[PDB]
């Protein structure tokens, strides 16, 4: 999960730079340390963590600088004790500050697991739809973010298109696109002469895809398929016990609204009554305010087909080995040992994670997302950690941590 050991010579460990060596930038400070002055550092299950960094290592290899560590990872026996000398010869450590602090938030994520099936049954009847064969992305210049222009669209290719006044095909009043400062593309179909929104989800709830979209799998629960959308990922367990893992591949970019707050204001539910069990429980005794309820989120993720989710390093993620970062402050790949408590039992969790995922939310230099796993157990959890960490970069020897604006 891996087990296996590569036989042959020990990769060059190049050379550390000393204790209290300092690099700063965008308000981050990074200093070295001795790896004896991280929490409990020698007492950690460091064969984990070395499973961890090997599945990076896929694609982490290829990056420069990372090459001899990510071989000399899968030439290091799945024991704590070589592990733990493999992170101590082969990285340094350095103590992250943020804005003058230490200290940060660390929070948790999990993939959902849903009763559903690969082929429509009685039960599994609610589709999982992969990127529609209308659905178009154009890359939306920083320029154009105010959102009012009258431009004209060009489809270059399947599921994309582009911005071109001069030789465009179809209009776009950018105004009625749900554009924000931090929309990089909008998603939209060609109709007639115009390039449009894509369907919201009320819409594709409707069935506006039908016929139009692959479809990878249903979901037992309509509900329990919505909360997955708000995670980007999952897993479908079929009545067989089989798993299919189900990848985020894009969204129609609509605003996401809050539920919760809608059910609240209708008086269906208080607003404390908000959670997926509870809202699962009330559409299982009300299921004619279920299209209405879920159409108020026009927000909508198409998946595609993939053990783990997949993140940012295009990796598959080990459960309580892994989180998101911030990639300003943390190089993707990097192991990190993060100090904090555990949710529920309160006893410290210090641990080597690998940095491997990054999330829109997921800001600053002290800030982990936390990747508990995937399964009801690892949901609970998620949703309980809202701690503070303390996080300390392990990068291969001579690499220094920078700030990238």
């Amino acid at each position: 999960p891996d087990t296996s050991v590569i036989n042959g010579p020990d990769r060059p460990a190049g050379i550390p730079d000393p204790a209290g060596t300092t690099v700063a930038g965008g308000g981050a400070v990074y200093t070295v340390v001795p790896h004896l002055s991280m929490p409990h550092w020698a007492a950690q299950d460091f064969a984990k963590s070395l499973q961890s960094f090997r599945l990076g290592c896929a694609n982490l290899k290829n990056r420069q600088g990372w090459q001899d560590v990510c071989a000399q990872a899968f030439q290091t026996p799945i024991h704590s004790f070589q592990a733990k000398r493999f992170f101590e010869r082969y990285f340094t450590p350095w103590q992250v500050a943020g804005n003058g602090s230490l200290a940060g938030t660390v929070t948790g994520y999990y993939e959902p697991v849903l009763k559903g099936d690969g082929r429509r049954t009685e039960r599994a009847r609610f589709p999982i739809y992969g990127i529609p064969d209308d659905f178009i992305s154009v890359p939306l210049p920083a320029g154009l973010r105010g959102g009012k222009n009258l431009v004209r669209i060009r489809q270059t290719g399947k599921n994309s298109g582009t911005i071109d006044n001069a030789g465009g095909t179809h209009t776009a009043d950018l105004s009625r696109f749900p554009i924000t400062a931090r929309t990089t593309a909008i998603k939209g179909r060609f109709e007639g002469s115009r390039f449009l929104p894509y369907h919201t989800r009320n819409q594709i709830n409707g069935g506006a895809l039908d016929g139009k979209a692959p479809i990878l799998g249903y979901a037992e629960d309509p509900v329990e398929l919505f909360f997955m959308h708000i995670q980007g990922s999952g897993r479908l367990k079929t009545p067989s016990g089989k798993y299919i893992r189900i990848g985020y591949a894009d969204k129609n970019e609509h605003p996401y609204v809050s539920i919760g707050r809608y059910m609240a204001d209708k008086g269906y539910l208080k607003l404390g009554q908000t959670s997926m069990q509870g809202i699962k429980a009330y559409m299982r005794q009300n299921p004619q305010r279920l299209a209405e309820v879920l159409g108020q989120n026009p927000s909508y993720i198409f998946f595609r087909e993939l053990d783990g989710p997949v993140g940012a390093l295009g990796t598959p993620l080990m459960g309580e080995y892994a989180g998101a970062i911030d990639r300003h402050y943390i190089t993707l790949g990097a192991p990190l040992f993060v100090a904090t408590a555990h949710p529920v039992t309160r006893k410290a969790l210090n641990r080597l994670i690998m940095a491997q995922d990054t999330g829109s939310a997921i800001k600053g230099a002290v800030r982990v997302d936390y990747f508990w796993g995937y399964g009801d157990e690892a949901g609970e959890l998620a949703g309980k950690q809202k701690t503070t960490g303390y996080v300390w970069q392990l990068l291969p020897n001579g690499m220094k941590p920078e700030y990238r604006p």
